[PDB]
């Protein structure tokens, strides 16, 4: 009986958690950014690669950059924000903004109010998180969904 759960929100839309992204609470659905081409050679998608192995599930939906591909297992929905076309494509605010719109509106249809995502975007400071965090809240306005960001 040793289970240290990190249920620690309440502050703003976004709450930052340092820890494992898969150690997220069962009530929380999970989101992150991927390419529409879904070639996963890097990113947190490679972790989902072993965990859910739903690359084809995504591609069979055929989403474009600006849309979100969702995987339902049970309890939580996995949000694959299609942020960029090719895998080496780098996220844009508007593309990410669109994936957030898609994602946030979907949560309403399912009754999702808890979401967890890692360091979304890509390994570039070209997008400034200050704009990202604001944009998330700007998109999320009028929702009741929490945002839990795991830092990596």
């Amino acid at each position: 009986e040793a289970s240290s759960l990190n249920e620690d929100p309440e502050g703003s839309r976004i709450t930052y958690v340092k820890g494992d992204l898969f150690a997220c609470p069962k009530t929380d659905s999970l989101a992150h950014c991927i390419s529409e081409d879904c070639r996963m050679g890097a990113g947190i998608a490679v972790l989902f690669k072993k965990k859910f192995g739903g690359v084809q599930e995504l591609l069979n939906q055929q989403k474009k950059s600006g849309e979100v591909a969702v995987l339902k297992r049970d309890g939580r929905y996995i949000y694959y924000l299609i942020t960029k076309k090719r895998a080496s494509h780098k996220p844009t605010y508007e593309n990410l903004q669109k994936s957030l719109e898609a994602m946030k509106s979907h949560c309403l249809k399912n009754g999702v109010t808890d979401l967890s995502m890692p360091r979304i975007g890509c390994g570039l400071d070209r997008l400034q998180w200050e704009n990202v965090s604001a944009m998330i809240e700007e998109v999320f306005e009028a929702t009741d969904i929490k945002i839990t960001v795991y830092t990596l």
